[PDB]
DNA sequence: CATCAAGCCTTCCTTCAGGTGTTGCTCCAGAAAGGGTGT
């Protein structure tokens, strides 16, 4: 519940791949997941291949892996929280609009993780710190380490719901890319420069990146209702073995 | 060799063409597993 490599034995049971060498002499930390590799336990000297881009995001420069992070570059690891919070019980799935309707609006009371893939298949889980509090939420979307706060989530679909009632349209106020790659992404609309008083405007100028991601898969027409995502760590673990 | 004549009127544009077709984007921005084989 501290490392995210902590979800390899907390999250979901798993254990060493037997493989591994086990440290000896001074304390060096895992260079993914930042968790500091002890006398005794085990560790893979680092064989990250050429298609590995994620140098930048390596906590340390030790080289070494430690068991847990070693499971967790596994690929049916990477594929399988492509869109995933992991909580103190299980891995939930936060693909659909309504399951991050459920994260980011009431999330769930455990201290848990959120990843997201921006592309295919990427390195997630390592690299965000756990959420220790339900206010301040750690996501991982692609190359961006991502800060959500569930309250200022729920004041902006308010601000939403109040300026988009009796309408027959919902238009939205600000737009927000699901990419959040394009050079609009926060950029108030003209219905929401027309829509919204100044202090709206500059509270959406002043919502932190993740909020605006978060925004983005649940600002449209449609609005969705916050539904627990189904429990996918069954279908993580039969993949890993 | 000097002036006096040292213009006057009126015309002083008319119709119509006064766009048509197409194009109206493409692609990719991953990393590992599992095989080879070349030094
Ligand atoms: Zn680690």
């Amino acid at each position: 519940m501290r490392y995210p490599s902590d979800i390899v034995d907390q999250v979901l049971k798993a254990g060493p791949d037997k493989g591994l060498l086990t440290w000896e002499g001074v304390d060096a930390a895992c260079s993914h997941c930042s968790r500091p590799i002890q006398n005794g336990d085990l560790y893979s000297p680092s064989s990250v291949g050429a298609f590995f881009s994620d140098t930048r995001d390596l906590a340390s420069t030790s080289r070494s892996i430690c068991w847990r992070c070693v499971v967790l570059r596994k690929k049916p690891m990477l594929y399988g929280l492509s869109a995933a919070v992991v909580t103190q019980d299980g891995i939930y799935s936060i693909s659909k609009d309504v399951n991050k309707a459920w994260l980011f609006t009431t999330p769930p009371p455990a201290p848990f993780l959120v990843v997201h893939s921006s592309s295919t298949m990427q390195h997630l889980s390592w690299r965000t710190p756990v959420t220790l509090d339900n206010r301040r939420i750690h996501v991982r979307y692609g190359p961006n380490l991502f800060i959500v706060r569930p309250e200022v989530v729920r004041k902006a679909l308010s601000i939403a719901d109040r300026v988009n009632e009796g309408q027959k349209k919902w238009v939205t106020p600000v737009y927000f890319d699901r990419k959040a790659a394009a050079m609009g992404h926060g950029l108030i609309t003209r219905a929401g420069a027309e829509m919204l008083t100044q202090e709206e405007q500059e509270f959406f100028q002043s919502v932190t990146p993740g909020e605006r991601w978060a925004l983005s898969y649940l600002m449209h027409s449609k609005r969705p209702e916050p539904e627990v995502g189904e429990c996918i760590t069954e279908k993580v673990m039969t993949s890993l073995n």
